[PDB]
């Protein structure tokens, strides 16, 4: 159980402060000074600012994958494979093939598929064994280009402890591996080879140790600026705060043999809540590549998340070089692919990081709205192109394909749930944050009657008396449409054609200057039996006669068709309100 | 939907990286330099400096994180946070925004009235410095043995901009009079330690020159000694860029602002950028006192600093958090329960997976260092689980917080139909669904074979051919239907009436010996577009001339069609 506190105060703690010292095992973890090693005095990072994308790596198929209670299928090595692409990633690491049967197969089906566009370069890990890197190479047979990737643990723990190592084995392990990457590299001409190594668990690792094998390591594969190699430090363990790995990240940098032939990428974990912050800091440190995850999948706490880190980038003005433009779309491929959730507050992604709830900051977020709206009237221009300024939103959801929710408590709550309970309703999201809007500007009944007003009861401009339905009685013929309406209360008769009933009677509104853009279309019965009445929704972006505004309406009926009818005319009548 | 960047690269960018411009609208985002001003910090200390002590805390999941919830806390899920804050040793705790929420209000009143406040636990509670406010919130606190008053307001150069329309003397008089309103409304109430917190509400939107006179200012209104200190609280309302440069501001701060021995200087980061923890942890090293946070991360958006990592990111680096965090698992049970927010997966330290290794190889080096450990206790005379941790790959003995590490040794279908074939299959049927493919890994273009060979390509023992709807004109009237059917591959005529064309089409073939009991019925549009096709689904129970419960599926141009097309489905399925 919890026992609270009841040690002494520390000797000269203030005595504004009256926590107490707690009997957690404190004797039993060091310093990291202590634990490694001290590390910079001159240091750079603090002074620079980010002012260009890195280079990006995406490990989400090796590291990602093995980090999983379930692990990718084949269907789901190829989804991700071919999201990382679209994306706009260059170098992504697709598995350890030959510690892994299924990666092999995976590396062999996206080369022998033709699934990797020319500037993608696919990336496998592989253990220093000679056997296991001349598996690596075969499962690479004929790709035009590759990275090898290959690594052994230097830190002093596991020199110690696993190893039972002096300094000169372990750097051998690492430089046999490179002399055996440069024999298997020879017998492969057909493909343009490429090395990258770490020497994992960096952070648990004397720099001058790292730096000692990262050189030997150069020296056997002897790159040069035109044909570089990568050397990857890994937070294998985040072991300390951000501003230590940067330090040692800016020491490896000016001090690594042959620096003009190397790209030095970074690997952090996520241990102690700073992944994020040890890729930035340590970019700004010197580093030229960063591999990571999307939405911070990867071993335990996970590696770096490259969603964030990109957005970070565009959120500051400069542009991450991959597109993050329908963030959903991304999130439901890594949740299908990985099968975790993103959570709800995670940074650009999680449900929750558009939404308001304060009163005091749904005021402050439409004030800032209106500000944008009317400077881009006076500057004849669309707001959705100027400088984003909305207090509480560090970005336009829009941009990323979202939509601030400005969210109303009902006082198990929320809209949604009332509406569906008390009134028969299942609201499409897109709805549901239309009409908190709406009730923004509450008891279940204020919230009825809000809704009623809005979408049910209006008569003005427009009111569908009857209609009658002309549908060719054969598959893919036209249906028409003949509508007896009220336009402003003024009697009239419209007409149109089109592929169903819906498209003729928007055709027929057109004619008498309702323009309804459909964009989305939902319907459902209200109860069981096939006499249930429907409800049906349609989102359309409305222009009337005498600008244009995205609405949703709401149609029930006891027809399916007729409650598709409502809704287009609730929509009209919802855009003029 | 995702477009791959596809724009000319930077003038210099490296042969080595290929990437492309992408289309994203990077123009309407400046640097943070632009956005708000550059650093003023000269020869900064904080990158120097290794925390060596726990800060002072203050929980304020009850006010911030409550507030960020869809389902706030009930009066039960309040107290048990308030239990749950009190006995892991927390002596700073936000209760409310009293003057705004009634619910806040008697939470406090009910803390107070029963006596619920141990002799070395200070209250706190928010309000805005209108002055009805102020008045408000110090009659929710009357009779606290002791209570700290955080009142703030909006400094940043946006919100004065936009929001205030104000300029910088009328908005450091909101300050300076809430402060005023303070000390009046404390002068009236006898007994209670009256405690004070000023926070220029976005901070880090705001000019470090300016935030520093009004923190100045509202100083010299309440008058604070070192015996009786004001807390300046000053948040990443927004967290609007790199912790580093958070630091650098708070290390300003604390060397610029007036009084600074009567000063408690506290950071309440929030998480937009993914660097909260990291804006804390070099903001305390930059030279703050206290840190305003929540269990796990809770709070507005992406959520306030997570008090747990700060408190175990001491703890494994040997410095007492002065915080029990021996058993994780029962503060995460509580949270959760209180929050009715899961804690992630990863979530460090208090996430399910964090303390398991998948990793054969990782395995075998975190066994030969529990082995070493051993070793050393033996040859020690100590108990191991009171000597030094050294374990590959696990930070912390996951026993010393109540957990234990674990060396352990699916269809996509809702999915796949909805991004490959724009299908939004109804929970039920994506059930129904994956036992016919569970039966049958089956690739994405197996699963839409079996999903067409299932609901959509069969004809035996009906086949619609093509019908007549004649709807009802008024809205209320009756819908009639005939059909041209095949049933069993006759050519047959059925006609049904209804109160819609579903309903119609029913009554039809209730006629032939097919009797569709209908239980739900969804449709959508498979794309946007009023000429979009719809798709349609009918879940029925059948009986052909016995009540087997099936799902139908239509796609057709007409919304109507569609709907027929899934209750001959539904029949066809049945058989
Ligand atoms: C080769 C290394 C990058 C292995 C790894 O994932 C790590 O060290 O974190
Ligand atoms: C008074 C402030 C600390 C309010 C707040 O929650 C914030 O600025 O993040
Ligand atoms: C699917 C829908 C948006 C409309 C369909 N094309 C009809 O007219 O019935
Ligand atoms: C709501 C639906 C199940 C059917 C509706 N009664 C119709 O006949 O069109
Ligand atoms: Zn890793
Ligand atoms: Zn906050």
């Amino acid at each position: 159980t919890i026992v609270k506190p009841a040690g002494p105060p520390r000797v000269g703690q203030p005595s504004w402060n009256p926590q107490r010292a707690s009997s957690m095992p404190v004797n039993r973890y060091r310093p990291f000074a202590e634990e490694v090693e001290p590390i910079l005095r001159n240091r750079t990072w603090p002074d620079r600012v980010i002012d260009r994308a890195p280079l990006w790596c995406a490990v989400d198929l090796r590291d990602g994958n093995q980090a999983l209670i379930d692990p990718m299928s084949p269907a789901r090595k190829r989804r991700m494979f071919d999201l990382l692409v679209r994306m706009g990633y260059k170098e992504i690491e697709v598995g350890f093939p030959s510690a892994s049967q299924t990666d092999f197969d995976f590396v062999r089906e996206i080369i022998e598929q033709g699934a990797i566009p020319d500037d993608v370069t696919i990336q496998v890990l592989t253990q220093c064994r000679p056997e296991l890197i001349e598996r690596t190479f075969q499962a690479c047979s004929g790709a035009p280009r590759a990275i090898v990737h290959f690594y052994n643990s230097t830190s002093i723990l596991q020199r110690r402890v696993v190893f039972r190592a002096n300094r000169a084995e372990v750097q051998a392990i690492a430089t046999d591996g490179a002399r055996k990457c440069v024999e298997q590299a020879a017998k492969y001409p057909g493909t343009q080879w490429r090395f990258e190594y770490s020497p994992e668990s960096y952070t648990g690792t004397e720099l001058e140790y790292a730096k000692q094998v990262c050189d030997a390591v150069g020296e056997v594969i002897a790159p040069t600026p035109e044909r570089p190699i990568i050397f990857n430090l890994p937070a294998t363990v985040e072991m300390t705060t951000p501003n230590v790995y940067a330090d040692s990240i800016e020491w490896m940098s000016r001090n690594l043999a042959n620096r003009e032939s190397v790209i030095l990428s970074l690997h952090p974990h996520n241990d102690r809540g700073t992944a994020v912050a040890a890729a930035e800091l340590g970019f700004a440190a010197g580093a030229d590549r960063i591999e990571g995850c999307l939405f911070g999948n990867g071993e335990r706490t996970g590696n770096v998340c490259l969603v964030t880190l990109g957005l970070n980038l565009f959120s500051r003005g400069v542009d991450p070089q991959i597109d993050f433009s329908n963030i959903d779309e991304i999130r439901r491929t890594v949740e299908y692919c990985n099968q975790l959730p993103v959570h709800e507050r995670h940074p650009y992604g999680g449900d929750l990081v558009y939404t308001a709830f304060s009163g005091s900051h749904q005021d402050a977020i439409n004030k800032g709205l209106d500000a944008m709206k009317l400077d881009a009237d006076a500057a004849d221009c669309d707001v959705d192109d100027m400088l984003w300024q909305v207090p509480y939103l560090p970005i336009d959801p829009r941009d990323v394909g979202r939509t601030y929710e400005a969210v109303i408590r009902v006082n198990k709550g929320g809209v949604a749930y009332i509406m569906k309970t008390d009134h028969g309703l299942s609201l499409p999201r897109r709805l549901q944050i239309e009409f908190s809007q709406v009730i923004q500007k509450v008891s279940p009944k204020e919230m009825w009657d809000a809704f009623a007003e809005e979408y049910l009861a209006p008569v003005r401009p427009l009111e569908r008396i009857r209609q009658h339905v002309d549908a060719a009685d054969d598959d893919g013929g036209t249906t028409s449409i003949t509508a007896t309406v009220k336009i402003n209360g003024v009697e009239t008769e419209i007409s149109g054609s089109g592929n169903g009933p819906l498209a003729a009677f928007v055709h027929a509104l057109a004619d008498v200057g309702f323009d309804v853009a459909v964009l989305d279309y939902y319907e459902h019965a209200m109860s069981a039996g096939d006499d249930a009445q429907a409800a049906a929704y349609v989102e359309a972006s409305v222009t009337i006669a005498s600008t244009s505004k995205t609405v949703w309406g709401v149609g029930i009926a006891p027809s399916i068709t007729t409650a598709s009818l409502r809704a287009v005319v609730s929509a009209v009548n919802r855009a003029a309100r």
